[PDB]
């Protein structure tokens, strides 16, 4: 009832916050028609550490063609309109990059799927800043590479290249603070 | 209880073997003797943590490049055939201070220097021999994770870490990332 009780307060202020966030991203994407016309691609939800936006490929519409770090037109469109709606909360971001336009884990001794994950994740956040993101929101890129992959190659393999921006909760940030500096 | 602690400890004796070893390797080859203070290797709540640190003299990479010098490659690809010994699976991260913080809004910035050299210190790793699937993830820190301001010894702003992960860590790790 002491630290627990406090502790859970936090927590949930800062979920209704998150929440809030995500409720305006999809309203942000609803209400402008050319967003909304690429809303397939958009998967977000709320996550143990924060909120997740996922932007997600489809095989007629990649948001990066083919082995390139080089982001398509409506890539862009996306990844600038939500910069500024992020700034809504202070909450840092993580940007993480899913790929595997190169053969599964080959070739892996030069510019593999490790590389152009790691490109993608921060051709992503290049978007994002040029979009208006505050300066000093971003914490962590991420190269992920074909190992998070959610299909075995085939007619539905698009949905192994994705873009994710964590939006971090406190603990999440904390987590990561701790991460790179204990001992 | 017991029974899961003890597989801790286990496995913590064997990170530190690893450590032992490491710490031997380094002392036997008077090359990599030299280049030992670069070098921090310590067991952590995660594992093992092996981090490569810039010297004001003496840095891994040249000023805003990606490019391993002569002795990153070697201590990179003499760490491999070590690391490959056991089944743990490990974990990249760059961290660089050598753009200014200005170049974020820009194109190349300490964001991609720090991913990209994460990436070319995985190279090294795999050009040593390591294990196809050990590699969890690669990541770039910037200078979020300065240790330093600018100054005499923020030589310690540059550097990358590789951590060998124990299950638990490991599982964690995997976990964070399938909600990323």
């Amino acid at each position: 009832e002491k630290q627990p009780n406090i502790d859970e307060l936090k927590k949930r202020m800062e979920q209704s916050r998150l929440n809030k966030l995500r409720g305006d991203l999809d309203q942000l994407i609803e209400s402008d028609p050319k967003l909304r016309a690429l809303r397939p691609h958009l998967k977000i939800d709320l996550v143990q550490e924060g909120l997740r936006i996922q932007i997600i490929d489809s095989q007629n519409r990649p948001m990066f063609k083919t082995g390139s770090a080089e982001v398509e037109p409506y890539m862009r469109d996306i990844l600038r309109a939500i910069a500024p709606v992020l700034n809504g909360i202070p909450n840092r971001i993580s940007l993480a990059g899913h790929t595997d336009d190169f053969p599964y884990a080959n070739g892996e001794k030069g510019y593999s799927n490790w590389e152009l994950s790691a490109d993608r994740a921060n051709a992503s956040r290049r978007e994002l800043v040029a979009g208006g993101l505050d300066n000093g929101k971003v914490l962590r890129v991420v190269g992920m590479a074909a190992t998070m992959r959610l299909s075995d190659r085939g007619p539905d393999d698009a949905i192994n290249r994705r873009i994710s921006l964590l939006v971090l909760n406190k603990q999440a940030e904390q987590a990561i603070l701790h991460h790179h500096h204990h001992h």
